């Protein structure tokens, strides 16, 4: 599995996930309403949506882009 690790106006980083990490995630952490910072990566289990988080997990290559 490959997951996007960074995606910006400057470039994109893709990671081949290590053994045991067969999910990609994209986490949107909201600072104020309708404004948020996005983090992405591989994961073994879908990360917990903590305070102010919306988290999407998926299982195909670069599905979190």
């Amino acid at each position: 599995l490959t997951c996007v690790k960074s995606k910006s106006i400057f470039g994109v980083t893709t990671e081949d996930c290590p053994d045991g990490q067969n999910l990609c995630f994209k986490r949107r952490h909201y600072i104020v309403p309708k404004m948020y910072d996005s983090t992405r990566g591989c994961a073994a289990t879908c990360p917990i949506a903590e305070n102010r988080d919306v988290i999407h997990c998926c299982g195909t290559d670069k599905c979190n882009e």
